[PDB]
DNA sequence: CCTGACTCGC
DNA sequence: ATGCGAGTCAGGA
């Protein structure tokens, strides 16, 4: 059953065909400055395994890797491209990435290795990486014989599966989504990750000491108010102290019993002082663990930079996810945590951080897709959408809109996008299930276009079996036909939300691509550092700020043309915190 | 090691 | 049962 291949000692001419399936293996999950343990090439002439030390030292191979005219088919080309960047080697000409192709065909499959992608086409002559390398404490690179056969089988699979994957992508009208959006974006993300973001570690350690001090005070205050010490981080221990020793009221429970969620403690706060302290302790506790100690652990000692990894094939909606560290969830809501951003600084002297973000892109996308006259007119007048919704569902003038009315219209606007229920609008606004239902009724009366879209998209999900975004990304919703109300309802909410969140993702991804091209033709030194769903963060010399103030917003606003305008706000400063 | 609770972001 | 994510810690394996 073994697969025939040449275990080459030297690089030859036939290994450099202008078309080939290429495997540049990096076994370490975090591929930054990680080892390349082997190389496999499959082309018209045969199958080959090359030892990295040999291949990467050969000027002929290296040139082939960087020759844009020599086309390569790979799996997760970003991983190889970045690992190669760390060795000062450029990877060009990747015309097909099986991981991205698999992801577009069905995000739900969770394809993370060649074997899983191959299985989609009944191809099983390749083993899953986990079966070869193992996982966790047991993970390790196998002997050359086992390793070489595994890499060649993966390259062989890629070589065989390219045509079948492209054909289905074409049938789905997703060929351009792969070739003109996701693949080019892959190279941009690779540059972003490689460049990294500089961290002011001394600033972070300084914040750590101040937090450690505060945590100490609130912690002692808590043990005092409870007249006993205990593990505040233990949901089990906290429960006995609150609901037993202190006799606090039990209003909500979890899957295992006593509920000490923030939603519960907020309502218990009036009963005992210890509750507000527990909450605060938890806030500071998150800052310390994840954003102080957690960040410090991944900052490179030598460059003082953090190199995140953007997973481009994980989310079910087309969004990116960020890991080790997650730079898409750095505090900003509360001031204490927002200060964390003062630690993210430009990588060069006299450079500044520039941040641009779309304003209400999801509601604007909803207005476009549903073609609701009232909603489109609101954005055409650049009105405060929450005040406008309040005026409509409460039928009052702009002057009569009280702060509480806007707060509730706000929760309704965002509930609508999430496919909220009269029950969940009730749990969020803490009101009557029938009153929440009437808010929704009112909303759909003022925005019948949105009502029609919600109804039609669900029927479409049931008729076709999936829903799609502006750029043809799709999500299958098999549970939409379930006879179980909860399972079915969840699928209906996904049907309503995916085209919105997904189209917003498509737009910013296209903006990133257009922006990179504009920065290059203008020969600006500014470059992308991060993407946070609806915002782009860049760093550039202070001298380029005036030009970026006009360029970035324009590129983002013109990424796609909708029935309503796209609005972008931007700010810049000496740190990410100041880019406000 | 793996699932759940919790808090962080958009 | 309002959409989509990641990291840390407690729990028990
Ligand atoms: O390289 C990113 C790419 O790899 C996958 C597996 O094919 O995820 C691996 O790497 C991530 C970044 O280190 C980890 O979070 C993940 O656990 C690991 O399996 C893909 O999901 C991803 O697109």
């Amino acid at each position: 059953a073994k697969m025939a291949f040449t275990l080459a000692d030297r690089v030859t001419e036939e290994m450099l065909a202008d078309k080939a399936a290429l495997v540049v293996e990096v076994v370490e999950e975090n591929y930054h400055d990680a080892p390349i343990v082997g190389i496999a090439v499959v082309n018209e002439h045969g199958r080959f395994f090359l030892r990295p030390e040999t291949a990467l030292a050969d000027p002929q191979f290296v040139a082939w890797l960087g020759d844009e005219t020599k086309k390569k088919s790979m799996f997760d080309s970003k991983r190889a491209a970045v690992a190669l960047k760390w060795k000062g080697i450029e990877l060009c000409g990747v015309s097909f990435d099986l991981l991205l192709a698999a992801y577009l065909l069905d995000p739900a499959q969770g394809v993370d290795d060649v074997a899983a992608a191959a299985k989609m086409k009944q191809y099983e002559a390749v083993r899953p990486d986990e079966a070869v390398y193992g996982k966790g404490a047991k993970r390790a690179v196998p002997d050359e014989p086992v390793l070489a056969e595994h890499l060649v089988r993966k390259a062989a699979a890629i070589w065989e599966l390219e045509r079948p994957f492209l054909d289905e992508l074409r049938r789905n009208e997703q060929d351009r989504l792969l070739v003109e959006l996701e693949q080019p974006l892959s190279s941009i993300l690779a540059e972003m990750e490689f460049a990294g973001v500089k961290v002011d570690t001394k600033r972070l350690e300084q914040m750590g000491k101040e937090l450690a001090e505060q945590l100490g005070t609130v912690e002692q205050r808590i043990y005092e108010l409870a007249g006993q010490e205990f593990n505040i981080n233990s949901p089990k221990q906290l429960g006995v102290i609150l609901f037993e020793k202190l006799q606090l009221p039990v209003l909500k429970k979890t899957k295992t019993g006593y509920s000490t969620s923030a939603d519960v403690l907020e309502k218990l706060a009036p009963y005992h002082e210890i509750v507000e302290n527990i909450l605060h302790y938890r806030q500071l506790g998150k800052l310390q663990s994840t954003y102080i100690e957690g960040l410090l652990k991944v900052v490179r000692p030598d460059t003082k930079k953090v190199h995140t990894i953007f997973n481009q094939a994980l989310t079910q909606t087309g969004r990116l996810s960020s890991t080790e560290p997650n730079l898409q969830n750095i505090p900003i809501r509360l001031e204490e945590g927002r200060k964390i951003r003062q630690a993210f600084v430009p990588s060069e002297s006299d450079w500044l951080i520039f941040a641009a973000d779309y304003s209400q892109i999801e509601l604007r996308v909803l207005a476009h897709i549903a073609e609701d006259d009232n909603l489109m007119e609101a954005f055409r007048r650049d009105l405060d959408i929450h005040t406008k919704t309040a005026m409509d569902i409460f039928q009052v003038s702009e002057d009569e809109v009280t702060p509480n009315m806007r707060r509730q219209a706000k929760a309704v606007n965002y509930g609508i996008v999430y496919g909220i229920s009269d029950y969940g609008l009730a749990q969020n606004l803490n009101i009557s299930r029938k009153e929440a239902a009437e808010f929704i009724e009112r909303y759909f009366e003022s925005f019948p276009g949105v009502k029609r879209y919600m109804e039609n998209i669900v029927q479409e999900a049931k008729q076709k079996g999936y829903v799609t975004t502006l750029l043809h990304r799709r999500r299958y919703l098999p549970d939409i036909t379930s006879r179980n109300f909860n399972v079915r309802s969840f699928a209906e909410r996904m049907a309503m939300n995916t085209p919105i969140q997904g189209s917003a993702a498509d737009i910013i991804k296209k903006a990133m691509i257009d922006l990179n091209a504009r920065l290059k033709e203008e020969r600006l030194q500014a470059h992308l550092l991060l993407q946070v769903h609806d915002e782009l963060i860049l760093e550039a010399p202070k001298e380029e700020m005036e030009r970026l103030c006009r360029l970035v917003p324009e590129v983002m606003e013109q990424a796609v043309t909708l029935r309503v305008p796209l609005k972008v706000d931007y700010h810049y400063g000496s740190t990410w915190y100041d880019a406000k």
